[PDB]
């Protein structure tokens, strides 16, 4: 793709979004999905603690207002209590409904006619009503079925997911059938688990190509992103910036404006503006990526790690 560089450089904010002192005991705010509508950002994120995961909505105009944005917990909607994590939001234009895609042990979705109403999200329905696909059971190993992502073109809608074991899965259905009818997935891409771990993003580009981002665990133990491009959602995928020396986003290509608050660059999303619909279009000339990070000296149980959200802004746009 002509308007993407092969090497990437970023500037990061400080940690802007963390847990509230509200009695819920949340340790981390994680895995954001973010869209921008006429100056207003809308975010959904995981709440993480060792007792479980659920979902939160918040909104702000300027990024400086993110730290004080009110949290609207989606367990107050019909979406409800239970396990829910790692959301993706988009407008599905055929239905004139927003969709929120997330995991619950299966691949799930909720709908809402108005993104501004966090109480409006439906109880989950599942993309795979017969349970975990056999292909994922055969390949998951000691992993977990995570990180659900939809992208459609004008004919077909695809559902991507990971197993924390080095597979990236893809199912499809027609545009007209969505959300129903998802195929049994194929393995879209496969690597060793640390090199193709979780947190996929699949975007469309104004030149009609596609961008795939996947989170990886580096030799130093810290999270980073690898990238590929393709002419089809179905692949094949060509490496863009997918090595530690030439990463999509990693400690070695992110400059901090203040303190270096994280070494991991982990589960995030590009800010989508303009159309915020099912085609998951981005503007390659103005990429900003909301991400999660943490104090690199912290340890302990994964679910209680002190994940916070910031932004990286792309320094070297190619258009
Ligand atoms: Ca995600």
């Amino acid at each position: 793709p002509s308007d993407l560089p092969t090497t990437w450089q970023w500037t990061s904010t400080g940690p802007l979004v963390g847990p509230k002192n509200d009695g819920r005991g949340i340790a981390g705010i994680k895995d954001p999905t973010i869209i921008l509508i006429n100056g207003t950002h809308h975010v959904f994120a995981s709440t993480a603690q060792s007792a479980g995961y659920n979902l939160v909505y918040f909104t702000f105009a300027d990024w400086a207002d993110a730290p004080n944005a009110t949290f609207y917990y989606l367990d107050q909607a019909p979406l409800g209590t239970g396990y829910r994590a790692a959301p993706q939001v988009f407008w599905f234009a055929p239905h004139k409904l927003w969709y929120l895609v997330y995991q619950n042990g299966n691949a799930a979705y909720s709908t809402n006619p108005d993104i501004n109403n966090p109480k409006g999200w439906t109880a989950p329905k599942v993309f795979y009503p017969d349970g975990m696909p056999k292909i994922i059971e055969q390949n998951i190993g000691e992993g977990y079925w995570v990180d659900m992502w939809v992208i459609c073109d004008s004919a077909s809608c695809h559902l991507f997911s990971s197993d924390d074991n080095g597979q990236l899965y893809r199912s499809e259905t027609s545009l007209e059938q969505f959300p129903n009818g998802m195929s049994q997935p194929v393995i879209a891409m496969q690597d060793n688990r640390n090199d193709l771990f979780e947190a996929a993003c699949v975007y469309s580009l104004p030149d009609g190509k596609y961008l795939l981002l996947v989170e990886a665990i580096g030799t130093d133990g810290h999270r980073w992103f690898r990238s590929w491009t393709a002419d089809s959602i179905r692949g094949p995928w060509q490496g863009l910036a997918n090595t530690e020396q030439n990463p999509w986003a990693r400690s070695n290509n992110v400059q901090f404006d203040g303190d270096v608050w994280t070494k991991s660059i982990s589960h995030g999303e590009i800010i989508r503006d303009g159309t915020v619909d099912e085609k998951l279009l981005i503007d390659p000339c103005n990429i900003r990526f909301m991400y999660q990070g943490m104090d690199p000296s912290a340890g302990g149980e994964y679910n209680a790690l002190p994940w916070r959200l910031g932004f990286i802004a792309h320094n070297n746009p190619a258009c």
